[PDB]
C-alpha cells in the first residue's frame, strides 16, 4: 500500500500547494525512480499503517526529480537540496523547519518517531 501524495514539478507549483495547504502541516517527499533508498521508503516505511496513521492529517507532495530536468534542477536549487532523499517538511503555517529534514533512509519506527519528534487548535 502507498500514501496518496499529489505532485508538484516546478517552484511555483510547491508554492501554490503550499498556499492551499495553509493551515495543515505539508510533508514534501523528492523522490526518483533511480533512488534506491526512495523505493526502499516505499516498501519499509510509507507501506506501514503506523505511518500512514501518522501522516492521515498531513498534505502529502511528491516531486518526482527522476528526469533531472530543468524545472527539477530548479527546484532542488531552490530548496537547497543536496541529494536523495530528501524529505521536508512545513508547518501549517507554511514554514520549513529544516531539523525536520530527512535524508537518509528511515524504517517505520524510526520515521514515525522523527515525526513525532498543532492538533484542533492544541
Amino acid at each position: 500500500t502507498h500514501l496518496n501524495f499529489t505532485q508538484i514539478k516546478t517552484v511555483d507549483e510547491l508554492n501554490q500547494a503550499l498556499v492551499e495547504a495553509k493551515g495543515k502541516p505539508v510533508m514534501l517527499d523528492l523522490y526518483a525512480d533511480w533512488c534506491v533508498a526512495c523505493k526502499e521508503f516505499e516498501k519499509y516505511t510509507f507501506s506501514d499503517p503506523q505511518v500512514q496513521k501518522a501522516l492521515a492529517d498531513t498534505v502529502l507532495l511528491q516531486a518526482n526529480v527522476t528526469a533531472n530536468d530543468a524545472q527539477d534542477v530548479a527546484l532542488l536549487k531552490h530548496l537547497n537540496v543536496l541529494g536523495l532523499p530528501t524529505i521536508l517538511f512545513f508547518d501549517g503555517q507554511g514554514q520549513e523547519h529544516p531539523q525536520a529534514r530527512v535524508t537518509g533512509f528511515m524504517d517505520a519506527e524510526t520515521f514515525s518517531a522523527h515525526l513525532r519528534d498543532h492538533h484542533h487548535h492544541h
